[PDB]
């Protein structure tokens, strides 16, 4: 059973997907924002995120616009539900085909700032504290139709300009740029987790800004996601997180979360639930950006709402399970994962003494180092065997 | 090829025996004073090699010693330089789980010791990059590395070398190499992006870069010029590996401009038609490949003049691409210039962005999503002067 | 160089009539007239023009509609001197396909689906086209306790027996040639590569009438060497036509302009072609240009893509030929000893028993002086890619 | 659980005796003795044993030498009782093969491949084993021009109708198994996957005598689905051995333990292997482990990682077992209509007039209504992967 510690959040736009590809018509009826409230509440979800045009249809005068807001208010004033984070869509409009922020086309950049501040204020109304920044069209098809370090100013240029703002306004917003490899564009800029948290460094005030990484994002070039997290938490960069499923370099699938790779799906929760003296290594929301396979209907769609939640419970029921057992304490002692910990170096020890030390160089016996064995088939085999619920 | 152009080839590249994961060698041992004078002789300006690449593991001093003086007068006879060195920290099985974020902590003090012994020689030899790849850092299963004491335990490593190499005034510039797999499941900092950000939080991080290889990022079906475009802007282009690679699969390192071409004419652009009308990239032009296993001698040199050539024959067609008049139209009409103007008008902040009523509540978006870009047009002109079609 | 009706360019109405919705955005361009599309691919010098059922006749026309739509459509190809080399089905778009046409877990669906197909080929038989392409989009699945792949390959085939049975029975004498994919917009796809669509192929009553129809893109978004597998395909005999465009390797199918994606296979894909056996093409169909104009571009754009594709493949055959012709290819090629391949393995009436008794095939081999030896493979290569470059 | 000999589970002698040297570096363990090897594989429960010529009798051993081998070698045999399923020819280690064996560009070459093959079968023959697995790892190009595939694929079949020749002539009745790769060690690998090793197995003068040995990661070296293409295998009886092993999607040859890749797959792979044609195992080949001891591990991680196999195996097995037993699954399956696929399309006796007859079929066929209702297949995976989790 999920509670609302557990802050499981979806984003309106995934329960929400009408099951449009790209090579067919919609399989869905549309979905009620207000009716989604009600539902996610009662599957056991803590928050919902959306993008702007999920809400309010693109072009909606001020009336309409404001009567969308109050309902939405009232719906998750009922239930409880809060909004953690808020979104801008930046790549369905035919203005944004060369991106938002990067277009090459400068009243496009003016427009794309525009919108996203106008989010900003809704975000702040809501109370969201995060906002997440997907540059979807933001790249290109050909290498000589986008100049690289041009585009990577006005991002910068622009991102400035919301930070400026939140902090003038008193918001308090954090801002999560969520890398993507490709699709829509051949290729996008900050194409992954590691491009994003080096261009966020370059930025005015880089403590307000993180990344929003997506498990299916980060396996489309095929990197271990997990690992990449782990990069991410040691920056304390992590934000935000989108989770779901993918099978490798392939269109974006958007599957269930642990319905793609399952083994890097369990090092995952593993990675977030045993943190640090118990407690996670992370606390925000665990935020689903899935879809319901198209294929499927209405009640198809909140079966796979719930499996995620599901696949979540379970994993974490089994990585907690995995760490407990002495016999994986045993084998992670003679894997020796614990003395990673350990500074190479002697406390006060620098070059001078290291050079002095003929037992680190002149007297060591590589060769009888290089024989011992690890013992990592084994540590691997104790946790694929807890994941199955063998032992 | 001039001195000026600085192509340099590492010794293990042209002295690569090519024993393979599934074969034996099928070339016999290549002389390193052979090599110098055959690289001289294609036209490089420089030479590199890991530490056993010259001195054999275990080599007493003596033999060391002796190995290095005929070395240098090979360097000195044919006006060969050494830009770069490196450490091997992969070969020996000691390195089996890494060099320096080994789970073992003996192996760990084993490695930074064997670096600042090849950091003395490159400062011998007058090398001014030091370029670490980490080869073994990394994983074939999660639970067997934790990765945040592996960064704290790579960052503790490379803070120490910068350290001495500032106390003794050695003046090198550090440059990570990336990679995503091979030997490794996963290795550790992937992409070049991962690089960049991990050096970020050095001690002294304007000494720290990378080094970028054309395949490596291809093994993860990245864009390789638009990473040295991300890599240029942040300044940490310290040095360049460029050779060929089909997508992901085993690292192939072929020959530069035998994977993508498109993508290597790109890059050559890019490095080339640099900022006025130079160069972006001032750093040598390293070659970090391997002569096909099919190939004699004969291929092996062949293969190195190659890569020289590929290079001279693209930069050739970037330059005439820029010339044309009919391509600068294409790049005025796909606006690619307009990005370099500033989205804010000079003095303009948010409140004056959001006083324009021209910026949003009058923007006719219909209208702009309507105008073609022409970007397929300005791709077929760079291909035909590729092809050498113009 | 300039295209002429003997090359045999085509192009599917649906590649320059994208209107380029993609998975994440609107169309950015508006409708294009199926008649204004054949005179203008006319006049880029097409010499046919493919479409999808549901591409000229909207899906749901009644019958004056859909005659209406098809008189003018055959004016203009009588205008323009157009042929219709091929002509294929949509069992993709509408909704009822969402698990396949021909291997839906509906069997409602699969009779459906048959009978969508039997009457192209009826419109088929009647424009003059030879080949029936079919593109299994749909069939395969998400999650793979959900379709049961031996029934499939039992429908799908069930389906085909029957389309061969009655084109022969009408007198038709269409080919049929099955397109492979390997994934989207389906997680896996059935029969995801050439090699797997021929092997199936060959399981079918009247295999005569059955190839394949091979797509640049669809081999390299597994990573595969497209020239290599049509070198198969021709090998087998099964290379019915072929979809040319471009890709950059595993990624969502990017429908690129020939030659824009893996330059260096569009040229040794090119080299196969046309410098085939007796100086002559190694393959004589349709060069059709399954592509989309990047949603980036207006109309103008669509025009500057659509002569793009054609632009490319001569120029690659103009360098293809070059490179043949060249005396130091030739000296590379010998050293190489790409011919001595040619030359069958045993002697002439030799069998098991001669090869066994020839102690210099085994017990008095030198494997050893004979792997010293280079076969210059990087050299032939960098004169290969000299020729592209126009650099020789 | 425990492994009986009935479970036929085999290890390559290579495997457990890989001395871990790869690309990057030297070897991490010491030489594997192959009667050692005998003993502790009788001992963790495998019931046969495999080898290439090479792995048993070092590269050109004399002929006592070679002969104490062997008699040795079966000494251990005899005594634990295991057997000898399979035997192949390494054809890709020594320098002569560097171009291939039998599809070396070299004449010479491609003889002594065969006569190098010749003298394995009939080692084979006399050890028992019933397949011989041919993988041509070296079969193919780093570059397109440098390989006539047309000529390479015709002595590639000159070869293999020679190999059928001498077996039948002799009373061998070897099967023959091609093992599909994609690359590694070539840039490009003839016969890349199942497919096409299928459809040029078909091409043979005794195609009978031939099918496929495809393996786990090679595979998903291409990111395919390997359950799937086993599925296609099986359909077209051509599973003759199988390769298992874990790999991680696209990148050099893993070959970690079954199961440690995508554990999704192998389970889906043991369920259609054990559960196949209902209940029962859709084959009943050896189970065979082509995979490799982590370079990390000493002998105590090469005995586990053995182990390890054969644990995967059964867990998934039980699983699967499970999964299919489970009223709820059956539920699934029923409303996701899995089975009707298993029902012909046409109506017995029916032909394309009386489906032409059937307005039901189409012209009042409500497309709209079929198209909204759902599959459940969500529902049905996620069942599936409670039960591999042991959650029900
Ligand atoms: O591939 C789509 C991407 O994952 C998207 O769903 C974003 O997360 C959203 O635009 C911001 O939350
Ligand atoms: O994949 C091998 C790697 O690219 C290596 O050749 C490095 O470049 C070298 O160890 C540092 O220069
Ligand atoms: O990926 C789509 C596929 O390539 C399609 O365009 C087909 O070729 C058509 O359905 C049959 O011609
Ligand atoms: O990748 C190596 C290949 O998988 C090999 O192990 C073959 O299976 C063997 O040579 C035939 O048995
Ligand atoms: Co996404
Ligand atoms: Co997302
Ligand atoms: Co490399
Ligand atoms: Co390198
Ligand atoms: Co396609
Ligand atoms: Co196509
Ligand atoms: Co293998
Ligand atoms: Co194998």
């Amino acid at each position: 059973q999920a509670t609302r510690e557990d802050k499981f959040s979806f984003g309106l736009w995934t329960v929400g997907w009408q099951a449009r590809d790209a090579f067919g018509d919609a399989t869905r009826t549309a979905l009620d924002p207000v009716e989604a409230v009600h539902k996610l509440a009662e599957i056991g979800a803590y928050g919902i995120t959306f993008h702007d045009d999920d809400l309010v249809p693109f072009g909606s005068d001020a009336q309409t616009r404001d009567g969308i807001i109050a309902g939405f208010k009232k719906a998750l004033d009922e239930t409880g539900l809060i909004v953690p984070m808020v979104t801008t869509n930046l790549f369905t409009h035919p203005v944004f085909k060369d991106g938002g922020f990067t277009s090459n086309d400068r009243s496009v950049r003016r427009y794309a700032i525009r919108k996203v501040l106008r989010q900003m204020d809704l975000g702040a109304e809501l109370g969201a504290k995060t906002l997440v920044l997907w540059g979807g069209r933001e790249g290109a098809e050909y290498d000589s139709a986008k100049d690289v370090s041009a585009a990577l100013d006005r991002y910068r240029e622009a991102l400035n300009l919301l930070a400026q703002y939140s902090e003038d306004r008193g918001y308090g917003l954090r801002f999560a740029i969520e890398p993507k490899p490709n699709e829509p564009r051949g290729d996008i800029l900050l194409p992954t987790a590691g491009h994003a948290i080096a261009f966020v460094q370059e930025l005015e005030r880089p403590e307000l800004f993180g990344i929003n990484p997506e498990t299916g994002h980060e396996q489309m070039s095929n990197l271990n996601f997990t690992q990449g997290i782990a990069q991410a938490l040691w920056h304390k960069k992590l934000f935000h997180i989108d989770l779901n499923g993918q099978h490798g370099p392939k269109f974006d699938q958007d599957l269930v979360f642990g319905h793609g790779d399952l083994l890097n799906a369990f090092s995952l929760v593993d990675l977030l639930e045993n943190g640090p003296d118990g407690a996670p290594a992370y606390d925000g929301p665990r935020h689903f950006d899935y879809k319901p396979s198209r294929t499927e209907d209405y009640d198809g769609v909140w079966e796979s709402a719930r499996a995620n939640i599901r696949m979540y419970l379970l994993l974490r029921e089994r990585a907690r399970a995995f760490r407990a057992d002495p016999e994986v304490q045993e084998a992670l002692a003679a894997s020796k994962v614990a003395e990673l910990k350990t500074p190479t170096l002697n406390p006060g020890e620098g070059y001078a003494e290291l050079l002095a030390d003929r037992s680190a160089f002149e007297d060591y016996d590589a060769d009888a180092v290089g024989a011992k064995g690890f013992g990592f088939v084994k540590l691997n085999q104790l946790a694929i065997e807890h994941l199955l619920g063998a032992r």
